[PDB]
């Protein structure tokens, strides 16, 4: 019962869950699987070998290529960019050499960021606008820059935690008060 | 032949106000609340939201989404695939319509190709944002800013070439193309 | 001769060679010349004063504006960005001041990179994802960053060569055995 703009093209075979919204001039390939309550903005593209979970918000001009997997509650900001071939050359087809990109639950991919294929983006990570991610991003990490480097940690709500990057510590979300534990430089929810 | 108006493939929703002599190109979608002035150009796959005002002689290149809460004064230039935003710290599971921040671009400013403006910034008159920069703080009138994140490296004339003015302090410079005079007062540049 | 998606608009006059594929909602202007075996992805734009060679792969959301020239076997990654006016101001028409961008054979332009007009990108150069190029890129140079700086040398195959960044040296691609010579910091096939 997904609603699909009449100008969108959803190829036979594609599966789109209930309450999803597909906007103007979107193309979804027939292999694609998209969950419930998603939103796909103007000119989105989705390939065949793609799984998108529930409540995923994909803004305008995002191309979700083959070998990209988005867990539930992922946010893909305006004009952010995925890839699936690491070292493309026009003369050499590298279909068989695709690298996976996995975006874990609740991660936010800022506007106009780019993700080099092969990276995993952890749960509730936050990739600043314009960043170029070329390594794995820890759960809750705030990363910015070209290439992206970690400068802090972000709570689920989306504000920085008073927690060092390394070692062992604990902190609370400035909004909800919920506690996070850092152990050897890895952040988790308590 | 005849002058282009609004390409037939564009979708201009009922209620949109578009001024005379503006050109709207292929597969543009303009929402019903928008207002767009005279003499504007909107490139391929532009999107324009409802809560948007665009002045006169605004040139918006391909693949720019002028989302709700973005406001563009006369003579602004939005380069190819530059990107605006309206939520500072988006999370898919957190509704943030009530927390949008306005982005205001003042007269004559240039936003280079593939730059990004983090919401809430104000871009000053005749500012120049280099290609690919990421703006996350206000940009003074006439400032030339580049980089991720953007830092000021000079001052640009209205004509669009750097002025011989220091970044800080008091100074004066003249545009050699027009002879227009600029005055720097404690690091703030104005046209004389 | 090309295959053209029915939603594409290819203006009268445009020349597109055999075995080319034009995908959804692409607009090609009537002065354009595109060679054989090219692929133009979703929402590509091609201007009038444009020559694109053979086997050029142009991914989604690339606008090949007037005064951009792409040699054979060029790869333009997802949402990379060309320009033709150096210092745009909406009040001043600068058609007459366009600066050329020439991309030489086999160069790769990574996803979401940007090229400031006037640059020449050398043969088999490799511009990293997200870079902003504002100076000429040597043949075979690997450049990254905003603005782009050279960090190594890429073989035709698209893997770094065992060459110093500067100086005089030689190296061999392990995949093909082809030999490269670095002379005063200029790399060429022997
Ligand atoms: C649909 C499609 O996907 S089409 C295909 C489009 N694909 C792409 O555009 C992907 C382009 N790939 C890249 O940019 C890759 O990062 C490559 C090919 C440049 C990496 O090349 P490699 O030789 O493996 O270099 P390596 O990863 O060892 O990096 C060397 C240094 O350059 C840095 N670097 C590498 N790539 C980038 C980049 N794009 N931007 C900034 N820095 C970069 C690395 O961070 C490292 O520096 P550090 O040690 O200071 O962190
Ligand atoms: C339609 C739609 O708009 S959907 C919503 C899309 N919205 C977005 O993509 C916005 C993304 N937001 C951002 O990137 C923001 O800059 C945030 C959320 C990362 C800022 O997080 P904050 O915790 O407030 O960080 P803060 O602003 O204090 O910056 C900390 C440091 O990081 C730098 N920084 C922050 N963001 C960036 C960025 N995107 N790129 C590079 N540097 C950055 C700052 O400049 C500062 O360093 P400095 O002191 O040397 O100048
Ligand atoms: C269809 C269409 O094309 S519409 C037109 C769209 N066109 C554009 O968006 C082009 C925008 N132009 C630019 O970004 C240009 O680089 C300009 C105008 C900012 C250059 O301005 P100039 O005054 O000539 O500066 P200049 O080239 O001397 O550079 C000064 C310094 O800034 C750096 N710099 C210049 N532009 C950039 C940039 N975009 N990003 C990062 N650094 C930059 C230079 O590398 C130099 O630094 P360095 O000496 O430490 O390397
Ligand atoms: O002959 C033309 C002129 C313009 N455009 C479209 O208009 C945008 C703006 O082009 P230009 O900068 O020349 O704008 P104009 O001032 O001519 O509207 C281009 O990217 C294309 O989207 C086009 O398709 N054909
Ligand atoms: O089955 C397909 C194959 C390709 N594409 C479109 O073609 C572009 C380029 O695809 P690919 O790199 O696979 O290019 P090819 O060389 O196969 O034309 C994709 O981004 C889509 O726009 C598509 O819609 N369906
Ligand atoms: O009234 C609307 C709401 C949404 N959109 C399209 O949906 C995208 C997602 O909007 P939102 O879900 O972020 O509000 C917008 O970028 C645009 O593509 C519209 O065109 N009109
Ligand atoms: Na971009």
């Amino acid at each position: 019962m997904a609603t699909i703009h009449p100008t969108a093209i959803v190829d036979e075979g594609a599966r789109i869950g209930a309450h999803s919204r597909i906007w103007h001039w979107v193309h979804i390939c027939g292999g694609a699987e998209i969950g419930e309550g998603c939103s796909l903005g103007q000119n989105v593209f989705v390939g065949n070998r793609v799984r998108i979970g529930n409540r995923v918000k994909i803004q305008n001009n995002v191309s979700v290529y083959d070998n990209v997997f988005l867990e539930d509650d992922v946010f893909c900001g305006p004009s952010m960019v995925f890839t699936n071939v690491y070292n493309p050359r026009a003369a050499i087809e590298r279909k068989s050499e695709y690298r996976d990109t996995i975006v874990r639950q609740g991660a936010t991919l800022g506007a106009n960021c780019t993700v080099v294929c092969g990276a995993t983006i952890g749960r509730y990570a936050f990739v600043g606008a314009g960043a170029v991610v070329n390594k794995d991003v820890p759960d809750f990490a705030l990363v910015v820059g070209v290439p992206a480097r970690q400068i802090g940690w972000m709570s689920r709500h989306g504000e920085q935690l008073d927690l060092p990057l390394r070692g062992n510590a604990e902190a609370t979300c400035p909004h909800t008060g919920e506690r996070y534990i850092l152990t050897d430089g890895v952040c988790r929810l308590a």
